[PDB]
DNA sequence: GCCGGTTAACCGGC
DNA sequence: GCCGGTTAACCGGC
């Protein structure tokens, strides 16, 4: 992580001291590496004005996996112009991107209202993560990027920060990730609760996640009969 | 439908309306309020009015009995603690996962309206209409309690496009869920098991009774669930086994 | 034309 | 404590 080293600094400037308000901090203390996902894409294409067409521009990523996680559609990529730049997207994989010397940190910020009942938010699609692990293995890309999370807790007429949390997805035990199939097949968890005791290699994590994903896929399929078929059979 | 008789006018008044550069639902509410003041309510407003007129009824248990309908209780009520803690000083407010956007009621009959805004400037994408599971439970409760002439679930689509520093409405569509062919409803399991369709495209030729609609939907639901189960193996299991064996 | 996955984030049952 | 369903629409591959 590029943020981990300066976590204390961020935590001390947030607690009490809005959404993406952390981006400001990062874009000032790491202005050299901080980007919104859409800003990184514009930056990458502006730097190579000689490369046109989506097929060519996609090659700019130099990584089938990163291409998969960060790129926009073919049309959007081909239609990309210097006078027609990319804008933020609700569907974007990451909130903030930190890249240095060909290594990437996909950072997601999660805001939690410590006043309401605890309800783990959608973290990332378990399916997208499976395709990611598959691409990591197929292309042997095990030392290219990390997916990390920064949690910001908040709470009379103003909403101030009370604490923060930071965790790395790849440091968590794969089989411990809760996949909520109904909730758009999303992994869900509060950052503060995310396990960080995995000790294996990045390759072992990917294989372990795939076994977990496949197993949960089987379990969900069977459970659908139990909850969506059995109780309604008597009406038909 | 209660808004049906005055639909042509809603359509005319809505086309042209603008919002500061989703909120069109509030404008929909506005008109209905001025044209059907006594039948129009936000879902939370309806709940507040019901409890306000029965101040002596306290506790979630007693308050739940005020709905005098298992199906309506299921579709409209807030949780037990929320119902327990309600008070004139602690009223209900909008809730993200409430079933309906607007309720129109008259003489014990209910119309649950869900406004569906649509950005007409982009590639058509059928939005989440309602949970296929919530709908199945609803049909099951209708059958168990014989409530087949109590309520309707309808949709009002508001099409809009960017026009300067605001969004403007270019057209609208209205359709009724119970007039559609149940077996043709698209259930997108990944998308929170939601039924998906464009109001403008929903068929309206069902020829059976409400009871028949419920049974037919239940048949469709169960069949699609069975298919999804097996389908999950082909899409989420088979393609990744090569990485764990 | 056809088809379905993704983000953001949120209560409430027992 | 443990567990999971719901609303809002929305996009891009072949
Ligand atoms: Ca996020
Ligand atoms: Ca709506
Ligand atoms: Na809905």
């Amino acid at each position: 992580s590029f943020i981990k080293p300066i976590y204390q600094d961020i935590n001390s400037i947030l607690i009490g001291q809005f959404e993406k308000l952390v981006y400001k901090f990062l874009k000032e203390n790491l202005s050299d590496l901080t980007f919104k996902q859409y800003e990184y894409l514009n930056d990458l294409f502006m730097k190579n004005p000689a490369i046109i067409g989506h097929e060519a521009r996609y090659k700019l990523f130099n990584s089938p996996t990163l291409l998969f996680l960060l790129s926009r559609g073919k049309a959007a990529t081909e239609n990309w112009s210097i006078e027609n730049l990319f804008e933020e997207k609700q569907n974007d994989t990451a909130d903030i991107l930190l890249v240095k010397d060909q290594f990437y940190e996909l950072l997601d910020v999660k805001t939690r209202n410590i006043s309401k009942s605890a309800f783990a938010p959608n973290i990332i699609s378990a399916y997208k993560l499976a395709q990611t692990c598959a691409k990591m293995i197929d292309n042997k890309e095990f030392d290219l990027f990390d997916i990390n999370y920064l949690e910001v807790d908040w709470e009379g007429e103003d909403l101030v920060c009370v604490s923060t949390s930071f965790a790395e997805l790849f440091k968590s035990e794969p089989s411990e990730l809760y996949i909520n199939w109904a909730a758009a097949m999303q992994i869900q968890f509060h950052v503060r609760d995310l396990d960080q005791g995995f000790n294996g290699t990045r390759e072992e994590w990917a294989k372990s996640y795939l076994k977990h994903f496949v197993t949960q896929a089987e379990q969900r399929a069977i459970s659908m009969i139990d909850k969506f078929v059995k109780p309604f059979k008597k009406y038909i």
